[PDB]
C-alpha cells in the first residue's frame, strides 16, 4: 500500500568524456517519452520540490493515500552530476514530502521520521558503472532503500540504449556492493536492443536467476520498440534495426515471466503480486540470501523479509555491533502482526543458525519509527538491534 | 637510413557497441585527410598489396633506396578486426616487398629475411585499450617492432578525438606490457584538445617523462587544428571549442621538445635527430630502462641502443633461455662498427652488472639476419643468444 512518487532529474551531460557522445546523456526515458511523470517533469523545468508537490496534489485528487510513499528519483545519471545538486535534489523532495522547510538534509529526513507523508522507501535509478563505494554511500545519506541498474540485457557485444554502455562486470561488481550495503537491486530489463535475437534474450535470462553474481530482486520489464525522433528510429529507417513481430515480443515477455524464481518481483511497464511461513535459500555476491514469506496454500503472497548473510560488514556501524552484523534489505506486507512475525524469524536465523553479532536495517526515513517500536536504533542511516 | 612504408587499413566498425557511436571507428587520420598515404589508400580501396606495391614504386620513382623498410599499419583500429583480416592484411605487405606470393604469413617472413626490400621494422597503431597480452601476441607474429598508443592527451578528462575515449589505467597497463615484449612504445601526441589549456598540456608532457608508468621512447605531435568537416568544426562553429592562437600552439610545442629527456625521439607532423659510449638509467613500468648512446663532444647523435631490465620474462621464450633474460628493444645507426659495439656493451651488462641468463631481441624479419652474424639465433619470433 506504498504511493510512488517518480520525479525527474535536470538534463546532465554524458559522463563520459567524448565528441561524439550527445549533448545531454540518455535516459531510460528517452524512449518513453510521453509518460505523464515525464511530461511533467519538463512542465516544471526539473524542479524537485515543483514535481513531488505537483504529484502529491495529483495522488490527492485521485483520492489515494499519502502517508505511505516511495520517492523515485529517475534519469540514470543522478549520481554523476554535482554533490550540491545531487544533495539538493534529495534535499527538495523531503521538504515537500515534510511541507516544511528545514536547514538541511539530514533535518528534512528527521522531520520526515513522524510527517503525514512518510518516506518508507526511496530509488534511484543508477548505471552499471555508476555505482561505487562512493556512489552507494551518497544514497545511504539520501535515505535510499532501492536501486534500479540500468541493466537493458546481459551481454556486453549487445547494444545499449545509452551512450558509451556498460560491461557485465560492472553490473557484478555493483549488485555485489549493494548487496553488502543492505539495499534492493532491481534490473531494467528490455529485449529486443540490436544485436540480439528472442533467443538470446530469453536465454539470458535464465542465467541471471541461476548465476550467483546477479540473481535480482526484481525486473522492470522495457519491452524495446521504435519511438520516433530517436537513434533507434535512424536506424528502422536504415534497416539496420528491426523490432520484433508484436506478437513475437509479447509471447517473449510471458516466458521471462515463467523463467523467474519465487523471490523475484517483476516489473512491468510465479512472479511477486491462513498463511504460514516459507524459507528459500540462494547464493548471491558470494554471500548468501534468505526470502522468508506468509503464503496460503493457493500460493498466494502475503509479505515477505530480505534477509542477507553477507561476506564482509562493509557497512560503518558502532562500536557495539562490530563484526558478524546481518542486514534485512526488505521487509513489506502489503496489517495485522505478519510484520514482526516475519522479523523475529530473521532475527533467530541470524543469531542461532549463522551465530550473527547483530542485525542492521536500511529502512527508509519514513519507516524508521517502525523498527524503534521493535528495539532497533538508528546508526549511520541503518535500524540496528544487538540481537541476544 | 630506414625508408618508410606506411598503408592504410580498411575502414572498420567502432570497435565498442554504442548506437551513439559513429558507423566506422574514428582514426588519427581522420582530421588529416589531405596525407598522401591517406588519398593513396582510398584510391586503392584499402588493399594491403596494392599499397605497398604502389609506395614502392613512388619511393624508387624517387631515387630513394628501398633495402630498409619499415612498414606502418595505420589507423589504431587494426588490432580489433577479424584475425583473418589482420594475418591476410600483414601477408599481403609482406608479399610485396618479397616480390614473391609465398604459402603463408611465416613463409613470406622468411622469405624477407634475404629480399632485396628488407622489412627491418614494422609498426602498428594501435589504442591504449586495444593492446593487452591476446593483441601484443599477434604483434609478434607479424613481426612487429614499434607500436603507437593513441594516447593524444594524458587525462581521462579530456576528450579524445576518438569513439569512447580511454583511460590513463589502459595506457600504463598496454606500456607495461609492450615493453615487457621487448617492443618499441611511442606516444601519439596532440595538444589543443577540447577541455584542455596550453599549462595543462606542458604539464601533462613534463609528467609522462618523469612518470614511471610511462616514459616513453618517442612522441608524434599532433597539432590540433579545425579541419572541416568534422566533428570538431561542428564544435567550433557551435562555439564549444576553440583551438590555441597559431603563436600559442608553434610556442607551446617548442616548450615540449625541451622537456623531454634524451632517450626520446621527437616525430613531428635535445631530441633525438670521434663518438664515445654514453648510458642513461631510468625506472619504467617496475623494470630498469638502459639507454646506450655513440655521441661526440658537440653532443651530435650516431647510435643508440635500447636495453630493459625486465621485472619477468613474459615471452615463452625455450628451455635453454629460462628465466633471468634481457631485452634489447632497438639499436639504430644512421655504418662502421657502432652496431656491434653497442650490442656488445648491452650483452655485459646484462651478464655482469645484472646477472641475466640470456637476452633476446625483437628484431624485424629484414633484419634478422644481421643478428645471426653475431651468434643470435631466432625463437619464437627472438633472435636470442645464451650470453656467456
Ligand atoms: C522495505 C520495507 N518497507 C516498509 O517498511 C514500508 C512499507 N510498510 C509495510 O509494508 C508494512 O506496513 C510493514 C512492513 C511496516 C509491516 O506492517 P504490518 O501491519 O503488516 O505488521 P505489524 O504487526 O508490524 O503492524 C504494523 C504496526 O505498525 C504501524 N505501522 C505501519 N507502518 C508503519 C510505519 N512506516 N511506521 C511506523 N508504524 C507503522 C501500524 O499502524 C501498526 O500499528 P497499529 O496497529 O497500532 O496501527
Ligand atoms: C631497431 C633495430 N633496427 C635495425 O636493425 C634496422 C636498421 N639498421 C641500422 O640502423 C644499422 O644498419 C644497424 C643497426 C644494423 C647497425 O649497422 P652498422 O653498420 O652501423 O654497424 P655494424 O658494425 O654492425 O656493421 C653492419 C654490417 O652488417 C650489414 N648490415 C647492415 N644492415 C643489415 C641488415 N638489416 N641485415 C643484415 N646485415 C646488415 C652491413 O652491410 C655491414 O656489413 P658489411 O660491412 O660487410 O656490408
Ligand atoms: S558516442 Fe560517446 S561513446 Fe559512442
Amino acid at each position: 500500500g506504498v504511493t510512488p512518487v517518480a520525479v525527474m532529474t535536470k538534463p546532465l551531460p554524458c559522463p563520459g568524456k567524448c565528441i561524439y557522445c550527445p549533448t545531454f546523456a540518455a535516459t531510460p526515458q528517452s524512449y518513453t517519452p510521453e509518460s505523464p511523470a515525464v511530461l511533467r517533469a519538463k512542465s516544471c523545468e526539473y524542479q524537485a520540490y515543483k514535481q513531488v508537490a505537483l504529484r502529491l496534489r495529483i495522488i490527492q485528487d485521485m483520492g489515494h493515500p499519502t502517508d505511505k510513499v516511495e520517492l523515485i528519483i529517475m534519469g540514470g545519471t543522478f549520481l554523476s552530476a554535482d554533490i550540491t545538486y545531487q544533495y539538493g535534489f534529495i534535499k527538495d523532495c523531503y521538504d515537500a514530502l515534510n511541507g516544511v522547510v528545514a536547514g538541511s538534509l539530514e533535518e528534512a529526513k528527521t522531520i520526515n521520521e513522524t510527517a503525514q507523508h512518510r518516506c518508507v522507501g526511496l530509488c534511484i535509478e543508477t548505471r552499471p558503472d555508476i555505482c561505487g563505494k562512493a556512489e552507494i554511500q551518497r544514497m545511504i545519506d539520501f535515505g535510499t532503500t532501492r536501486v534500479e541498474l540500468g541493466v537493458q540485457m546481459l551481454d556486453d557485444d549487445i547494444y545499449k540504449l545509452v551512450e558509451r554502455g556498460h560491461r557485465v562486470s560492472d553490473v557484478a561488481e555493483a549488485t555485489c556492493l549493494l548487496r553488502e550495503y543492505g539495499l534492493k537491486v532491481h534490473y531494467h530489463w528490455m529485449p529486443g536492443l540490436p544485436g540480439s535475437s528472442p533467443e538470446k534474450d530469453l536465454a539470458l535470462s535464465r542465467m541471471v536467476f541461476e548465476d550467483p553474481r546477479f540473481c535480482p530482486d526484481g525486473l522492470k520489464l522495457y519491452p524495446t520498440m521504435v519511438v520516433e525522433g530517436t537513434i533507434l528510429e535512424q536506424w528502422w529507417k536504415e534497416g539496420r534495426y528491426t523490432p520484433y513481430p508484436n506478437g513475437t515480443m509479447t509471447g517473449l515477455i510471458a516466458d521471462i515471466k515463467a523463467l523467474v524464481p519465487p523471490y523475484v518481483r517483476i516489473s512491468r511497464v510465479r512472479c511477486i503480486r491462513e498463511p504460514t511461513l516459507r524459507r528459500l535459500d540462494y547464493p548471491a555476491s558470494g554471500g548468501k540470501e534468505i526470502f522468508l514469506s506468509f503464503e496460503d496454500a493457493s500460493d498466494t503472497l502475503y509479505g515477505l523479509l530480505r534477509l542477507r548473510i553477507p561476506c564482509a560488514s562493509l557497512p560503518v556501524l558502532g562500536q557495539k555491533y562490530g563484526a558478524k552484523t546481518g542486514l534485512v534489505r526488505a521487509l513489506h506486507v502489503g496489517g495485522r502482526g505478519l510484520g514482526r512475525k516475519l522479523l523475529a524469524e530473521a532475527e533467530c536465523l541470524a543469531r542461532d543458525e549463522f551465530g550473527l553479532d547483530s542485525l542492521a536495517i536500511l529502512s527508509g526515513v519514513g519507516a524508521r519509527e517502525y523498527y524503534r517500536s521493535l528495539g532497533y536504533e538508528l546508526v549511520a542511516g541503518y535500524m540496528c538491534k544487538h540481537l541476544d
